[PDB]
Order: C-alpha cells, then sequence, then structure tokens
C-alpha cells in the first residue's frame, strides 16, 4: 500500500509565474518605525498580490504583501507628506504603508492595478 501525510505545516505563500504579471517596477516604500524614509526595492504586481525581491534578479522572495487586505486611499491632511503624488495602504493585521512615485502616471499605473487587488472582498483568520 501507500501513505500520503504530505502537507504544509507552515502557511507559506508561493508566487505563480504563470499568473500574467500586470506590471513590475522599482517602487518606493516608506516605513512607520521612528523615521519615515523611503526604501528602494523591486516590486511586482501579480496574482492580485504584492511581491518583491532583493533586486531585479528576483532571487527568492523576501516577503509577500496581500493587497486585498490593504486599503488604497489618497493621503489626507494628517498625512501631509512633502512627497506629493503618493498614496497609503491601511491594514487591519498590520500598519499603514505608503507608496509614492516620480510623476502622476507612475502612480496611476500602480494604483489602477493595486486597487484591482485591494478592492477584493477577501479577509479571514486561520489556526496558526
Amino acid at each position: 500500500g501507500s501513505s500520503g501525510s504530505s502537507g504544509k505545516r507552515s502557511n507559506s505563500i508561493k508566487r505563480n509565474p504563470n499568473a500574467p504579471v500586470v506590471r513590475r517596477g522599482w517602487l518606493y516604500k516608506q516605513d512607520s518605525t521612528g523615521m519615515k524614509l523611503w526604501k528602494k526595492r523591486w516590486f511586482v504586481l501579480s496574482d492580485l498580490c504584492l511581491f518583491y525581491y532583493r533586486d531585479e534578479k528576483e532571487e527568492g522572495i523576501l516577503g509577500s504583501i496581500l493587497l486585498p487586505s490593504f486599503q488604497i486611499a489618497l493621503l489626507t491632511s494628517e498625512d501631509h507628506i512633502n512627497r506629493k503624488y503618493a498614496f497609503k495602504a491601511a491594514h487591519p493585521n498590520m500598519r499603514t504603508y505608503y507608496f509614492c512615485t516620480d510623476t502622476g502616471k507612475e502612480m496611476e499605473l500602480w494604483m489602477k492595478a493595486m486597487l484591482d487587488a485591494a478592492l477584493v472582498q477577501t479577509s479571514g483568520p486561520s489556526s496558526g
């Protein structure tokens, strides 16, 4: 006979190469821990989700980000960041992210897409 017992104990995420990538470029992200600075990294919009790597090489993913859980909305008075033409993403199980571009277009290309993933109505916890 045979025996399966082959599962994934750790709930990890894997990118789907097939999943027609919408657009991938060097986006600037800002953190909310002490100093609000911008970090240059390689981002990618595929599978209605967010994925980035050390560099263009895309050698192994450092961490994935679920857009469907994030809320894309135009900055507000409170978030009067000098760097205009930028947006922010709110998360329930996480903090509020911030993304900005060089021009208005570079931003529209990210929004039009990102939103397509955020708008999604999927959210739920899990045992682990």
